[PDB]
């Protein structure tokens, strides 16, 4: 068998696996949290890919601390509770929410840390307002429509030692930046930041070029793939049933949506897929996958069949 | 006002070096002093040294990482090398640095062995460049083949087992027809060379979406003020002249003819009309994405030393 890239190749099967010295369970408590999470993730996928997983990054991270020690005697360094931050990103209805909100389910049973935020991407977003000014609120999750000098800064931030720092927060019900909804992050141990644009360069905003990236700030990136065809199913499903607000909310920016009748809305929603957001995947959501330090490839029904670790 | 990287005067850099005695054989002294001969043992002992402790420190560290790993995975094999990046501007001592760090790293039991390839063996070749009229632009991120260098790190980092890179000739000017070095999965390849801090936003022309820092495990870029970096600028231009002194046939030849006073005046048209536009734009804007930043001073004794947090 000839390949040979940069990352180490996992099926299902070697994966689900993987043992390690002093076997891998779930308590009761854990086994709660999670089916409020998803629900739709079943407890075997749980423990067959996201245990292990999470056991993986533990490995990383206590390296980390370890590593910290050791400096921080030659060098003598105080304190600065400098995060961990593991970012995840993906295109559209890929899982990016689950996945981050399960590894911190996980994460957190760890002594080492325990503490665990989470920030997802959306509240990064240019208010509805300012998005409609420039003509963007089709392109909500295009490089245009994020202010990513503010995001950059949050991670620049938290890795430059600032005790709390806020972060905006985006609404899944008026689907618009909280006004003053702004969350605070007081020092945790690890932060994952879920979101599209996690893996993106400044040469992904040219209309607004930035010098020092999101990655530039985050120890540990995963990337949730997954085949187009899969894609354009998810997106089309989480249109059908969000109707991009058309929903919640008096009458939506898209409250026309709502009066769409199931066969209109998987034809708006392949439309919007084939005419905008295949293309911000195709060219700038994909190209940042072999940036990610771990990949995660899905199939039809979520569950996922490969994992790659970069050597 | 606080910021990503910690800092340290000269005093407190050449202090954590009192921690662990550190000294060195009588060879490597004569080593060290072949390869730069300007560079002091004092700046060795007080900054390099302590330097590469730090290095290993991280390398090290990441090793036991691999073991956990090997284990709970159960990979196995795989060479695959600590990848060290230097930048910086022209003249500002990244082939020095690199070499030294060499040097010193090798005497660890845990590597010993490290590799350095050069950027510039990666540019275009004179011919080529010629072709785009862009020989006064060697460089810049057009006369980069990156593709070619990146596919290089990344095949490092892929596990091949032999990788091998081209090299630039400091003789002839030129990147050497058929002599492409074979790296021999070496510990530890340190990367030497302007560019590796840049990303696919510096190369619009023909964009890459995978960048030289994303296999680089630590990146080193040494900084100096503008004034320094144009006075070493033209110091090595007097020098050298692209190669006018050595190579009978050399496309900058009639650069040979020209006297001191014309060799300034022309160093500094360069730098103020080409250079020194590369570096305000393609290579200053990268450091703050390295690891650990270096700034020397007028006699590139390094002043300060910043780490990422
Ligand atoms: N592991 C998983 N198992 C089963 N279903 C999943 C899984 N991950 C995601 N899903 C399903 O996919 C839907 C979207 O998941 P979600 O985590 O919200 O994705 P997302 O990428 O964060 N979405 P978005 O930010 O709106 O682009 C859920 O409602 C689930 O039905
Ligand atoms: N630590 C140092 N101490 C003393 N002199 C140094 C030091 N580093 C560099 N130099 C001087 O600077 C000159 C150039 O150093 P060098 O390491 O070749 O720089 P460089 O960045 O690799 N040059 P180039 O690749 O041609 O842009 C040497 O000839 C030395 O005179
Ligand atoms: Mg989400
Ligand atoms: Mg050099």
């Amino acid at each position: 068998q000839t390949l040979m890239t940069p990352y180490l190749q996992f099926d299902r099967n070697q994966w689900a696996a993987l043992r390690d010295s002093v076997p891998m369970t779930l308590s009761e408590d854990e086994i709660a949290r999670l089916k409020g999470i998803n629900e739709d993730l079943s407890l075997e996928e749980v423990a067959e890919i996201y245990l292990p997983l999470s056991r993986l990054l533990n490995f990383y991270i206590s390296s980390n601390l370890r590593r910290q020690a050791v400096l921080e005697q030659f060098l003598g360094t105080n304190g600065q509770r400098i995060p961990y931050i593991i970012s995840i990103a993906g295109s559209v209805a890929v899982g990016k929410s689950t996945t981050a909100r399960v590894l911190q389910a996980l994460l957190s049973r760890w002594p080492e840390h325990r503490r665990v935020e989470l920030i997802t991407t959306d509240g990064f977003l240019h208010p509805n307002q300012v998005l409609k000014e420039r003509g963007l609120m089709k392109k909500k999750g295009f490089p245009e429509s994020y202010d990513m000098h503010r995001l950059v800064k949050f991670v620049s931030d938290l890795k430059s030692g600032v005790p709390n720092v806020t972060a905006p927060v985006y609404s899944h019900l008026i689907y618009d930046v909280i006004p003053d909804g702004d969350k605070t992050v007081v020092q945790p141990d690890i932060l994952i930041l879920e979101g599209l644009n996690v893996l993106q360069s400044g040469m992904d905003y040219p209309h607004d070029p930035h010098h020092v990236f999101v990655s530039d700030f985050v120890d540990f990136s995963i990337y949730v793939d997954a085949p187009e065809d899969l894609l354009q199913t998810w997106y089309i499903n989480r249109f059908l049933k969000f109707r991009e607000g058309a929903f919640t909310d008096p009458d939506s920016y898209f409250h026309n949506y709502a009066k769409l009748t199931k066969e209109e809305a998987i034809k708006t929603a392949m439309t919007l897929w084939k005419e905008i957001n295949w293309l911000n995947l195709k060219q700038n959501i994909l190209p940042t996958r072999e940036r990610a330090s771990l990949i995660l490839t899905k199939s039809a029904n979520h569950a996922v069949e490969e994992v790659r670790l970069r050597k």
